[PDB]
């Protein structure tokens, strides 16, 4: 059964109506999250383990959008339980995904690899 | 940044401009990868053009593509386009793994390999 997906733009990746985008050049979370709002995007949020399941095929690890109450994301909302196993790298206050499904805690200014997303 | 839609595609597979992806992780020799993406109304991956395919640059590992030398093309029976891929030998073989960045390594073809996918509507 064949559905189109998106809207995204046309160098971004669509997958169950989410746009991704990675992009190699290392920068801190702050710069990282910068770059994507400069896209009209944001950092990866992580939200379904179903309609995300792509993620499970990323290698290596990149900022997403997840920011230390709890962990929550940028658009202010929480992480929902079961979704990203929390695992403490660096004193940080930020998070790095990596698969499957793991957040590493990581200093919010150690450069890395990002993922940016968007969903109109 | 202009917005367009995608496909179309199966739920389950990656889309990027109007091509249809899947990865497959089960180890299958190449004619048995290539029977797989049939029973799934697929070829494996051809590779036409690196501008709208630029998303193979990031492809990790090797898997097999439908590229074959006859005793290169592909599996509809087109032809290898110039200025595509770097073919390298690696293992004595008539057919090709695809890696990054737009490498073909020849393989065996009966040598369980990693696979994608690749659709289009
Ligand atoms: C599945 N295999 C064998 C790989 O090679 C994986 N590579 C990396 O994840 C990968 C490897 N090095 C650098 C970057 C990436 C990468 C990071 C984020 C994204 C994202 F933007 F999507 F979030 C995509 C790729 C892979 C996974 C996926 C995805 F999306 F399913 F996760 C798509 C591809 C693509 F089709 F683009 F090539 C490749």
């Amino acid at each position: 059964t064949e559905s189109y997906c998106g809207p995204c733009p046309k160098n971004w990746i669509c997958y169950k109506n989410n746009c991704y985008q990675f992009f190699d050049e290392e920068k801190n979370w702050y710069e990282s999250q910068a770059s994507c709002m400069s896209q009209n995007a944001s950092l990866l949020k992580v939200y379904s383990k179903e309609d995300q399941d792509l993620l499970k095929l990323v290698k290596s690890y990149h900022w997403m959008g997840l920011v230390h109450g709890s962990w929550q994301w940028e658009d202010g909302s929480s992480l929902s339980p079961n979704l990203l196993t929390i695992i403490e790298m660096q004193k940080g206050d930020c998070a790095l995904y990596a698969s499957s499904f793991k957040g590493y805690i990581e200093n919010c200014s150690t450069p890395n690899t990002y993922i940016c997303m968007q969903r109109t």
